[PDB]
């Protein structure tokens, strides 16, 4: 059974990495571009850029551990754990040549650490709609004069007693359309169809807790990156940020200015914090010829 | 029928103000004090002091407007609106003399209007553990080095499409002991039994979505309070705060310098956000001195 309905010219499989049984889809031929995606969703937001980007790459998009298809972590939810088996799966394709690799809301938190641990494997950087972790994030406020600010789900994600799993069991698909819509500009994207494929898969028990588990690694995920971050990236780097309502704006590439010597980035009007399905056709052009340099 | 028992020589009745029929307990005798309660909680957050207040004063304890036995506000929920229906009750006890007014939590946000409107009619003022509406509100963080920030949860009931009742209907009890016991530092003091008697009342269906239009109005209280603020309250105050975890520390003081021209503040050592329950003798005695002078 398949969570999302696959590319034509693309495969779902499954590798062992570290005992844990990976999902990912994966087409194309050339050099290996690996897409990560972040909390609400799975490979599947990648699923428009995919097919555009395999006339040019081998495409990989995996399921983060816990969620979609994936197995749990057996090591833990904080960045540099979840970042070994993200970097090995890559790894398991690429063996001889650096990869590619564009990720978007918390498939950044997994991914930084393995990035700037083994920058030769590492050919292009592309970023999105995410603060890196470190105590920038301890800075967003939990309130704005609009109302509901965009960020207080980190303390509900992290709160003890299964806090989140609790309120959120037997809601699921009103919760998740609530914070996408809340964190979108272009709602109108977000079929009730694919709302109803999303929500289905987080709501398995194991996804529904491994998506707080990220929040409740997040502490300990800064303070592993405070340690990692004296050393500066130097692969090519392009971020994104969305400009309008639930977007990043000028914070994406301001951090990652702290983060690389060499970096461009962009911040599209127009656009909310779901960048692959609210504003397709420009991220995906940015996307692809950023990667075909 | 009642929520919660009453102390031994105490009433408890209702008084119809504006239409709203407003519930509270009263005993004692000579000047009048107004103990006002906060989220999570009724007037029976302060069973414990008023026996020993009455000895010296005329005590009652409103439940606020939604809240407790008392029927929702007919206007609305911002400071100001709120503020008429207890200054109104209030002065129906004490028409013709100043009464002292002490108020924890949300009780200083359905207050602080009419102390600064009506300052005649308020000898002396104690405030405790919460900010009064301002632009301070907007510097709190999402998210803390230790985890769940404080006041978080603003942006979760302020939340449009009903969001904090959708998910937190018939799951009252478990979120209110989560909710408490995360601003507390003496948790051991929050039983079972005695979690059960505030669950059971906020639970009614009015009481839940009351507590939260509080919260929806929040930012119609900031508003109202930057205009009501151009003038300095005059009378004797003090405020109280938790030093302990939940609590906000030398936060309070430091804002009511700004809005009072005689303030004492206290800092309790060890004590969390809920300081009658949690600190009671200390608290007690700083409330009942600082009232009998
Ligand atoms: O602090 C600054 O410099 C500016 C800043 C402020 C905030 I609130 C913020 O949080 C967001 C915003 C949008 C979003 O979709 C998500 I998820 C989180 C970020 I990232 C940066
Ligand atoms: O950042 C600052 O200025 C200091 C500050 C930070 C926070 I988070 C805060 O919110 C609280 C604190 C305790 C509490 O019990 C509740 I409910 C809300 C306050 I008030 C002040």
């Amino acid at each position: 059974a398949e969570e999302f309905p696959v590319p034509n010219g693309f495969e779902s499989a499954y590798r062992e990495v570290d005992g844990v049984k990976l999902h990912y889809v994966k087409g194309g031929q050339g050099p290996l571009v690996m897409l990560v995606h972040g909390f609400g969703q799975t490979w599947y937001e990648w699923h428009q850029l995919m097919p555009e980007l395999a006339k040019r790459f081998t495409v990989i998009a995996p399921d983060l551990p816990g969620l979609g298809q994936s197995e749990p972590p057996k090591t833990g939810y904080s960045g540099e754990q979840v970042a070994v088996y993200l970097h090995k799966l890559a790894r398991q394709f690429s063996p001889d040549r650096p990869f590619d690799l564009v990720a978007h809301d918390i498939g950044i938190w997994n991914t930084y650490p393995m990035v700037v641990k083994n920058q030769a494997d590492i050919a292009r950087l592309v970023y999105m709609e995410a603060p890196i972790p470190d105590a920038r994030i301890y800075r967003f406020p939990a309130f704005t004069a609009q109302g509901e600010s965009l960020v207080w789900h980190f303390s509900f994600f992290a709160a003890d007693d299964r806090l989140a799993e609790t309120l959120i069991a037997g809601k699921e698909r009103f919760f998740l359309e609530h914070f996408i819509k809340s964190h979108a500009s272009n709602t109108e994207v977000f079929s009730e169809r694919l709302l109803d494929l999303y929500a289905r898969s987080y709501a398995k028990p194991h996804s529904l807790n491994a998506s707080f588990e990220y929040y409740r690694a997040l502490n300990e995920s800064v303070r592993q990156n405070a340690e990692l971050a004296k050393t500066r990236l130097q692969m090519p780097t392009m971020t994104l940020a969305g400009g309008g309502h639930g977007g990043m704006g000028t914070f994406q590439l301001e951090q990652m200015k702290a983060y690389a010597e060499d970096v461009e980035g962009h911040v599209l009007p127009g656009c909310g914090h779901w960048l692959p399905e609210e504003c397709a056709a420009p991220m995906n052009r940015l996307v692809i010829d950023f990667l075909s340099r």
